[PDB]
């Protein structure tokens, strides 16, 4: 079956879907080759990734490739309801995620995933391998390889690692060039800002936009801040990131220096409990605070609770906390991924990426069942550099080659003077 | 003795020394430890760089450290003589660099050089150590290890390690993140620029600027051009780079389709003959080129050289290749790294960090004698990021660190949700 | 009465408009001093405008000064349903405006604005006063003045002024500093991006974006399609304009040339068919058309759904054009202001110092009522330049003030050597 | 006669002279037409300007039209000597212009252009112009006009006007279009930046640079500020050119807040005292002042040399100054426009508009002699907006032109719903 919020969606779900294809040519060539060769041909998968066009792509692809797929929501509040109905009615892939689902029913749907009793994974932040670890030791003879999406899972999986429990195979999807140097960076520098537009209206030309964290997702954030108009703060704990800040033009301070400044904070560490009680006592009446980081612990809302004598909702994903003083804290999309509750994620374009990478991935798992080493390990270099060649091909640019003679100089080390 | 143009140059090259030392401060710490550790106490060292006034403090500061040096130049055009004057007059360290000194003269510095018997090179673009696996194989019995500046000898080097020649320990300078993230990038962004403004005074705005390779340091000429005003077009050989130039903003095509529209053109690829007769042909009356890679190589100056029925001397550095059609190529620094050619290299402040690897890596080297392998090693994570911290500390920015429960957050992979 | 899409609506709208006066405190300080002076009482007022949450807070502001008004949209697909709700609902301000009218309704409604024999008019685009000059030249001597938000409207105020029947006084709020320096700019160049992210989900960086006009809007939008990574091309029609885009970096072209380039085109010029059928005909498949100058005859629709084969909605706000040869147009809004037509429009943070030089306009007109000569005013410079100093202030920004001895430096002309 | 450093230096200078004029394509046409019309046959003319290879190019296209031309420096250290040296030997020009040379030779140059009892002065700061009216009422009689190149000499003559002394036509240079959007903003901006980088080869990237002034030139200076890495802050007086610095992207604050963050401050506000003691006082140890408006007086450098208790040059063009507390302060050029004491000032690409501007308004003054009232005089916009058109055609730029039904519809005040 399924569990899904109301199946007369599918309609729009398909229109949506179609649409956010014309931006993933890679991922399609994957699906046509897919449907003749049936690489996952007996196999189960569950995925648990947001429910969205992007990801329905991607189910596509799987299912065009023979698996028996299982979807849940990574997150309650990213679904898409009108997928997760075309899904079901149009493909007939059992999804379970409905927009805006409690905890419990989160957490019975990863209940739920774990009974399709799983060959391959493909996780996004690793909760289901993380229960699977935990709770289903007897299940892992079903397991061919799993694979982690984003940052905060691979971290998590190094954690299981040298806990001595990642006893198969995990392919590392962050961490491909084709993912992070694109998803991670360009994607959330446009949609981070996309979904704190949508859900405030707010012009950003002139504010102090303070962004924690400035490893790929910050960057991207910065830099897009930047071209908005924004005044930009940066904070970090590793001193290469800050100093590439700093020449990149932007201040880079403690948080407990930039919470009296900032207009709109976004956390991007990764890292829990970022912006904390202390910070909040001190920012401007009226500042905004949201996180693009996978969980939404980076903010300590817990403690923001506490702190504000009255919570309100003052539009939609919008929430306004009153302090004993008057001032007032925004929150967005109650500290969850702000690109994902308050617009649509990622564009297509860099989820082709993306997704490519997760579907050659578990095609990869599959060719070499039985062969590959406990632990995680790397995309492929010649599965990496294949998509970005097809990538820039669909992206109509033509680039240089090197010649035989050029070939020759990089050889030769005689050659100076 | 020495071999240079005027030893009465020696007080406005010190004075020029010490004001480059002013942004020198993670290098005069080295310095001031190195003169009380003495690691180089009777060791003699063969130093192949740009005879600059940051090159000049990294001489110092070997010198502090017991280091029996003597300097050639890495280049004829880079040389600045009041600094060669005043390493030899201030400290009697001995030079054999002119500016503007003949390929014999070079070659014979070379040989001198490597007469020294050094136990210890220090090379950039891997001359000496070319000459020295060639032509001295008798001397390597002298050799501790060496070290590489810069990209173009790391290729070098990894040449000669799959010939199997590289029988002793080389430092890979270069490729440190203290160094090729901010010497590459930020410092060939503005120093390249630097050198096409001050050979040319050219208005950079409303040019259209072709920048051969989107590495390090394409990603920072671009970036600076762009900041400049310019319209940038990239070309490249490999689909990562090329995918984030465009999404850069920066448009992407092939160099016979960009030779027609550049009226600057600059190359830092690294690679032979870039631009080639066939561009030459194509481009626009009065275009300029240029060449920022370690090697005038990159632009094939030969035939351009027999295409022009004309060539003379416009300015100083400029030179004006006049075709048989009539119109114009032009040529800056004859084609030699135009921002050590036509103005004075990188600023000071990203080669404190360049040359605190340098000098820390020759004391690795001389630490570990007869412990390290033949081949080449990378500059050890802990020197790399203690010079990032010190750089940070020495700007004067200060970051976070993590709390004790944020570290045990890392480490706990059940918590998710 | 009113003619609005659903009543119900209003609580939402109220809510709305609470948000957006958080960023329109300078309208809110006049809306305060306008409450008790009360300088509208007796007059009757029309509003022709975007129905959004910041005219609804421009309408209350006229309400509190006792100005007895009547608003109708400005056009069919910028109206916000849930805003003429609250407006009729909890301020029983009478609003003509359903999101979607047809022609038809518009019409209708401007007669409707008509009957209610306005002092006052407040136009955006000059239908109103148009419809009024040419169809009811009876009421006239109704007229205290009118006024003129946009730069297409104040380009048919000079029309009228030169055909003789301009016979009364005019506004021109448009040109204010106050007005065209940040709303038609920054306004303008975050909400175009904004509702062609809303419509569409693409990446913007990576695609070459062409803006047709580069005036007050088109510097924002190219502005912010650099900033979020688009590779720009800028069309115009005079040179200064011109050369300032090749120097801010931008490629310009004619539109002919552009044409089969661009990814995305937006039009930005006030005039009619910048984008023609010999564009379409060799536009990439699947371009992107759409128009943030007022009216939509900046792109021949007309010329398009001729041409076409077959046209059909492929999401919301989202058409495509289907060419004879099979090549597809896409096109935003039908053409409509995209800003407004597929997100919000401009950030409450610009409109509110457009609209303060709406209600000082306002104000001007019935205080010098029978002291204007008929014929276009400029703001006074002592009104725009106040709005500057209170909007300055409330962003919390300090800045220097000309000591005695600078004012003595400025009038003294003999001295300086 | 003439007083120059070196007449033996005019070969060099030709050479700059002749490469420069390779982006002065519409200088280069007038003088064409010049040298067949004569247009300042029998007329004697003065020119104060900063004798540059870009002045040269302007002096020769004048003299070509048969004017007895007296050519002296508009500051002691923006004279280039080489050019000096050419104008006089191989075009016969008098020049009086000494680098370096001290107020009183100035003086004595001002004396001696005014007992050449000019027809037509040209005027860089209005010293010539102030001179004639204080000094030699009994000339006016010779005069048919004068013109003005810079801001400062606009606010000099509307000084002049209000006291009632300008009794003679002057040509307001600068706010042509064509000279202050392009000379002032992207000439200023590169060639600020230039002076800086010649005089100190200091990294510009990770600085915070503190400009003063958001006009014409403080956009420029900010702009490539920024682009060059800076992390920038703006000082100002007036509330719309701050808002306009707010939202693109720059801190905005009084010069007191601004003092202790800024590592280089950078003049530009035209007025007297804008750096103070009180700003000196609280800077960072070894901060660096220097500005690029037309008089060293918006740096009270006066005081900082009672204040001090030593000074010494450091390099060249570069001055350490040392308060009592043993902090440093860094001064380029003397405080005398930057980007002409340490650099060559503006490209001449930029410098082809302002000196065509010049051109032309001396050919309007002849022209119309007995027909221009006494004050100040804009640029015709017919000869602004030709200017504009052919530089756009000599940078190989082309645009649209309106059709006839474009035309017709911007005549139409009736159509549009
Ligand atoms: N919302 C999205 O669509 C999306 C997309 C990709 C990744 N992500 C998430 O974004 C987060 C960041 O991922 P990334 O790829 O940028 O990771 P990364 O490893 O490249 O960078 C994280 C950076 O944050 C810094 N940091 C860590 N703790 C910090 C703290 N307390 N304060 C300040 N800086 C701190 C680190 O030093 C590092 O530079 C992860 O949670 C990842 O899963 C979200
Ligand atoms: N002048 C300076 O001060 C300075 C400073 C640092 C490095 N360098 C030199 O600059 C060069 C580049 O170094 P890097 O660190 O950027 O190297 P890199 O390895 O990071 O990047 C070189 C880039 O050029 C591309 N490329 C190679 N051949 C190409 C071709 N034919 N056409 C187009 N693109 C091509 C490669 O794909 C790569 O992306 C080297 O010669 C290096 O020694 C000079
Ligand atoms: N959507 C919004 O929220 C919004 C906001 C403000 C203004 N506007 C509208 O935007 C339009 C432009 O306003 P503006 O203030 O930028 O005007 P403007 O007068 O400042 O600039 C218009 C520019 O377009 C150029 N141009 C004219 N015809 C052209 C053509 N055929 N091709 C190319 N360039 C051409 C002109 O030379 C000029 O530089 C008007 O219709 C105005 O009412 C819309
Ligand atoms: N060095 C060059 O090559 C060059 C080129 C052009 C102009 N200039 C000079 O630059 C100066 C500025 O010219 P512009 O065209 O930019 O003038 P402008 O009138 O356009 O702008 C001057 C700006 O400075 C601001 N300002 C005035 N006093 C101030 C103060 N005390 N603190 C902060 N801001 C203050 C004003 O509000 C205004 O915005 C003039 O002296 C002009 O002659 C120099
Ligand atoms: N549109 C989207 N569809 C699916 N996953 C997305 C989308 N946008 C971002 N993500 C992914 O969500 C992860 C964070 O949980 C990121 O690593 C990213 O790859
Ligand atoms: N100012 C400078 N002094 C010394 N070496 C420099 C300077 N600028 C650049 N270089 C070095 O020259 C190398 C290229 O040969 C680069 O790797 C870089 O580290
Ligand atoms: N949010 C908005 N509310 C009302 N009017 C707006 C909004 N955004 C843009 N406009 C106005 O619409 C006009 C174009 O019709 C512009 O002049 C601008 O002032
Ligand atoms: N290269 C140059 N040659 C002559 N005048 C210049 C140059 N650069 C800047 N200027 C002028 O100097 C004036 C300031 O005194 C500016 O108005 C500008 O037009
Ligand atoms: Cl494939
Ligand atoms: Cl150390
Ligand atoms: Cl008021
Ligand atoms: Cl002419
Ligand atoms: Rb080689
Ligand atoms: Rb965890
Ligand atoms: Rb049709
Ligand atoms: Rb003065
Ligand atoms: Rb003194
Ligand atoms: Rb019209």
């Amino acid at each position: 079956k399924y569990d899904i919020k109301d199946i007369s969606l599918a309609p729009q779900g398909r229109q949506r879907i179609e649409w956010a294809a014309r931006e993933m040519p890679v991922l399609k060539q994957i699906r046509e080759r897919f449907a003749q060769e049936k690489p996952f041909a007996g196999i189960r998968l569950v995925a648990c990734c947001h429910v969205t066009t992007e990801t329905a792509n991607l189910a596509i692809a799987l299912h065009a490739g023979g698996a028996d797929s299982l979807l849940i929501a990574s997150n309650p509040l990213s679904t898409q309801d009108d997928v997760a109905a075309c899904l079901v009615a149009d493909y007939g892939i059992p999804v379970y995620a409905i927009k805006g689902e409690d905890n419990e029913t989160y957490h019975r749907h990863v209940q739920i995933a774990l009974d399709h009793r799983p060959n391959i994974i493909i996780d996004d932040g690793s909760d289901v391998v993380a229960t699977l670890v935990q709770e289903r030791q007897h299940q892992l003879s079903d397991i061919i390889g799993t694979t982690e999406e984003t940052t905060t899972g691979i971290v998590r999986l190094r954690a299981m690692f040298n806990d001595g429990v990642l006893t198969f195979p995990a392919m590392n999807v962050n961490d491909a060039d084709t993912k992070h140097f694109y998803d991670n960076r360009y994607g959330t520098g446009q949609s981070t800002l996309d979904g704190i537009i949508r859900a405030t209206n707010i012009l950003l030309a002139g504010k102090t936009i303070v962004v924690a964290g400035y490893g790929w997702c910050g960057k991207g954030v910065a830099m897009r801040a930047k071209g908005m108009g924004a005044d930009v703060i940066v904070t970090e704990i590793s001193p290469v990131p800050a100093i590439e800040a700093a020449m990149d033009g932007f201040r880079v301070m403690p948080m407990a220096e930039a919470a009296h400044q900032g207009d709109i904070f976004i956390t991007v560490t990764g890292n829990k409990h970022v912006i904390r009680p202390e910070h909040f006592a001190v920012m401007k009446d009226g500042a905004i605070v949201c996180n693009s980081g996978h969980f939404d612990i980076e903010i300590d809302l817990k403690s923001l609770k506490e702190q504000a004598k009255e919570v309100k909702e003052v539009r939609n994903f919008t929430e306004q906390y009153i302090l004993p003083n008057g001032k007032s804290i925004i929150v967005i999309g109650e500290g969850r991924l702000v690109n994902l509750a308050a617009a649509t994620g990622h564009p297509s374009a860099v989820m082709d990426m993306s997704f490519a990478n997760q579907a050659l991935a578990c095609e990869h798992l599959v060719k070499n069942k039985g062969q590959l080493e406990p632990g995680m390990h790397s995309i492929p270099v010649e599965v990496d550099q294949e998509i970005a060649r097809l990538k820039l091909q669909a992206m109509g640019i033509a680039i240089d080659s090197l010649t035989p003679e050029q070939v020759e100089y990089i050889n030769s080390w005689a050659s100076g003077t």
